[PDB]
């Protein structure tokens, strides 16, 4: 079942990527960079999850699904780049703030991988450092990055706020599931965790970019 | 012989790098970025191939030898080659860094699928290989489609140079997956030594030859 | 002792990062990018050294403190980015020159890691390539990068020269200690090398950015 769930996930990622490609051909004032990011996220995630479907992107250590961290260390900084570019839509870019989010996010994913390879107190030290990074990402998202969005007008700021809440609600679920599942407290079964880390990322990747791209495209004049 | 071939390759990479450095000192309207890219490609490749010459950048796996240092080479040198190609198309005009990074992403993916295919067996190997070939097809579609249209937007003379470089690169690059499939990593029709020689000769043309053709052509556009 | 030294180091890195964050809130004409670089360097290094403190970022092979290379491959190109941005302060950026330093530096760290995994002549081939990369970094630092600093006026060039000497003096210590210690000739003891690679980087990361940011901030008035 776990293999078939990952094949299904990879197929959905491919369909999402093809949909964003089709949208990119009639871009409605959204820059090509947003369409590229929206395609790379699911194609990379799809490849990483295909490796799990094929029985390659996991090892016994309990099963470490290490291909999830290979996925996230690329897909999650790109999702924050997408969020930042939405805040900056129609205005000056702040690439310093964008790269601040990239740095926090790459660190967060690495601490999760090291936490997964760790045992005892050590595991929860790494986990806690990753949670601290996520807290700072959310502080930036609802603080300075939101102030940039507000500077780009009512309609853009409304859309940014929707995308920021959508992202934040889904992202807090990842460390929650991690802690409850086999990598942490071992309260939830492996299959439960697998389903959560199939369904969450469908919404976090393809769902996020449908919401984000549709909302930006709606701002288009003629 | 295999060790000596790799030492020889690394020496040729170093000579190429020194030549591009000397050209960079009298740049003839070509931006410093193009000279830097042209030097990083052969120096990185030369270091990776030095690791093979020293007996380090390879291991035994499925009874075959995986020359893993080739993938360490290509995952850096090949996206830089497409960046060089893209910057040629954009010469004298607005840069499209979105298209350039599209090529970088496709290319890094392509090299990673090759490495994973090499570590794989059976149907799994050809799934990864096939995904890398699809990435190369999309790179070539970009090269002869939208990237060529950018070159044409920069005028007849630039577009003539771009088209020459695009054909040169494309002709060499389609050889890599062809050799890979025929050789020990794939169907095992071609012998290890044949594959070693192909993956010594091809990259001399793909790296140093490409940047000689590209930089000479760009420098020729300069009026002194 | 080795574990406690690494915990202490990680704590000093955290305090440095928090100090640079506080400076960033009243930036005195220094761009946000400089404060971001100044924070990433010690936080990344702190995390890498925490892995050693916890007994994770090392293996027996001699002990390879592999977490040092994970640290340096990110922290050292960022330090050269900081140095390059200082030279370019108040003028046009030369990102080609900056990325030239990044490329040489990442290569240098990788040769050190490969040298550490190597034995005999092979070890010293990789080590020598890394030393050549460092010499080119220093030639750039005191040649073309210093000429950019001089183009940005007397006060900036005075500050740049101070931070270039500070960085250069510390950086030449790393390959010297590496060669003398267990990874090289094995003349210096493991504990001596551990202390050198605790003290040097405190000056190379937090000390460097205190000197750099204080000097740039002083140019505001
Ligand atoms: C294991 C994973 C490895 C990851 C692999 C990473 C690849 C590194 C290189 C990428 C392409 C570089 C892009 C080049 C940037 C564009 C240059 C540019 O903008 O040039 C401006 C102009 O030419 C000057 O005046
Ligand atoms: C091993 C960890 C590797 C992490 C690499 C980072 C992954 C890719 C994400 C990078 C951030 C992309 C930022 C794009 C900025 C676009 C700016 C613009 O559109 O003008
Ligand atoms: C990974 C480590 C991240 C540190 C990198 C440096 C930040 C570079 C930001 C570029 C600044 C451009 C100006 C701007 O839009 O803010
Ligand atoms: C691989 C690269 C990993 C990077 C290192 C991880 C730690 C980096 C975190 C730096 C983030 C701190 C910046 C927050 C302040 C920004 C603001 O004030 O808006
Ligand atoms: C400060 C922010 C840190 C928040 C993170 C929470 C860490 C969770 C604690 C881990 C549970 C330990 C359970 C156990 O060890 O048995
Ligand atoms: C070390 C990093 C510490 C601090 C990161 C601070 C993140 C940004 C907070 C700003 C809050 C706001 O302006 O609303
Ligand atoms: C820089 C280019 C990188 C080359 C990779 C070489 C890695 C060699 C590891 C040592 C192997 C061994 O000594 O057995
Ligand atoms: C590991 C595979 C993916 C790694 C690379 C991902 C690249 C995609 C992300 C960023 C695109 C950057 C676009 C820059 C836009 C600037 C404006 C322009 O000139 O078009
Ligand atoms: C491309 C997307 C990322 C891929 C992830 C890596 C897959 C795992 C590779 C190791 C498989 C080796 C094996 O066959 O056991
Ligand atoms: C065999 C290699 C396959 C691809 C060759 C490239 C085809 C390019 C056609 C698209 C060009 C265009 O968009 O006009
Ligand atoms: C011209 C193409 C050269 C390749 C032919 C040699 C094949 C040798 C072999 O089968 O190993
Ligand atoms: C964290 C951020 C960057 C630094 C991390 C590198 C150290 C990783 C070390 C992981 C080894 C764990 C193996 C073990 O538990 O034995
Ligand atoms: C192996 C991994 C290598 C990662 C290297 C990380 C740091 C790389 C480059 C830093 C680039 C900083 C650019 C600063 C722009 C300054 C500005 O415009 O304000
Ligand atoms: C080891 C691998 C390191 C890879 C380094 C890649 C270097 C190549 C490209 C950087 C080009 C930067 C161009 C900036 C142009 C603008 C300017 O000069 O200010
Ligand atoms: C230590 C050895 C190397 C340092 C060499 C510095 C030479 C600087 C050259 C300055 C110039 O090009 O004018
Ligand atoms: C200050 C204290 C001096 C201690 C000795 C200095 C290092 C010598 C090298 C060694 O013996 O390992
Ligand atoms: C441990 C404490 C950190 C040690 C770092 C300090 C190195 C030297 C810094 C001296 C410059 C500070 C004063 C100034 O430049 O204004
Ligand atoms: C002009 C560039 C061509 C891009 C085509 C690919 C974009 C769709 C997403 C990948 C799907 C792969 C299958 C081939 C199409
Ligand atoms: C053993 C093989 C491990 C996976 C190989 C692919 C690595 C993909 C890149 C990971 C870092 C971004
Ligand atoms: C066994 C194959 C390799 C497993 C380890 C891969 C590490 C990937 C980490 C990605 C960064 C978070
Ligand atoms: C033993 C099997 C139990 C499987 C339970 C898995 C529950 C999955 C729910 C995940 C939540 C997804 C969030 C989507 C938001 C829209
Ligand atoms: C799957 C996640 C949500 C998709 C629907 C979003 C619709 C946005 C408005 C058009
Ligand atoms: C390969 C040749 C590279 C030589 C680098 C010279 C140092 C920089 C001088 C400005
Ligand atoms: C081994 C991979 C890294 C190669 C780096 C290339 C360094 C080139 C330095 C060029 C400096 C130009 C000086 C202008 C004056
Ligand atoms: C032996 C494995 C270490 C080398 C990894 C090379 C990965 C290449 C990525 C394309
Ligand atoms: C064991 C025999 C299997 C042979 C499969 C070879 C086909 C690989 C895919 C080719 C894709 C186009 C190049
Ligand atoms: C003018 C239309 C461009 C089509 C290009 C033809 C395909 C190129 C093949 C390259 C492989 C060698
Ligand atoms: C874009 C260029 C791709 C070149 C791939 C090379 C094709 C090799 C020959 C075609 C596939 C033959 C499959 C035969 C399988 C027999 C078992
Ligand atoms: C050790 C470094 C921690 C913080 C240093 C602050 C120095 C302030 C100087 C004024
Ligand atoms: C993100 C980097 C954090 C490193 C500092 C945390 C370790 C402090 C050790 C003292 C107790
Ligand atoms: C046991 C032999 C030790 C040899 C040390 C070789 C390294 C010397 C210093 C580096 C010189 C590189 C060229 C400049
Ligand atoms: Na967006
Ligand atoms: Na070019
Ligand atoms: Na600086």
């Amino acid at each position: 079942m776990i293999s078939i769930l990952h094949y299904g996930y990879s197929f959905i990622m491919l369909l999402g990527a093809l949909y964003f490609y089709l949208l990119s051909k009639d871009p409605k004032g959204v820059p090509a960079s947003e369409y590229l990011i929206a395609m790379v996220i699911p194609l990379w995630s799809g490849a990483a999850y295909l490796s799990i479907a094929l029985g390659q992107g996991l090892f016994q250590y309990t099963t470490i699904y290490y291909a999830r961290y290979i996925d996230w260390v690329i897909s999650t900084p790109l999702l924050l780049a997408a969020l930042a570019l939405t805040a900056m839509f129609g205005g000056k870019k702040n690439l310093t703030l964008l790269f601040s989010l990239v740095a926090l996010d790459v660190f967060m994913i690495i601490t999760g991988f090291v936490a997964d390879l760790s045992i005892g107190t050590t595991k929860y030290i790494w986990y806690s450092l990753g949670v601290i990074a996520l807290i700072i990402i959310l502080v930036i998202t609802f603080g300075p990055l939101r102030r940039i969005a507000l500077s780009n007008g009512t309609r853009l700021a409304r859309h940014y706020t929707r995308v920021a809440i959508y992202l934040s609600a889904l992202w807090v679920c990842y460390p929650t599931a991690w802690l409850l599942g086999p990598s942490g407290l071992g309260l939830a079964q492996e299959l439960t965790e697998v389903l959560v880390f199939i369904i969450l990322p469908i919404f976090s990747k393809v769902g996020f970019s449908i919401v984000d791209l549709h909302g930006l495209r709606k701002l288009h004049q003629s």
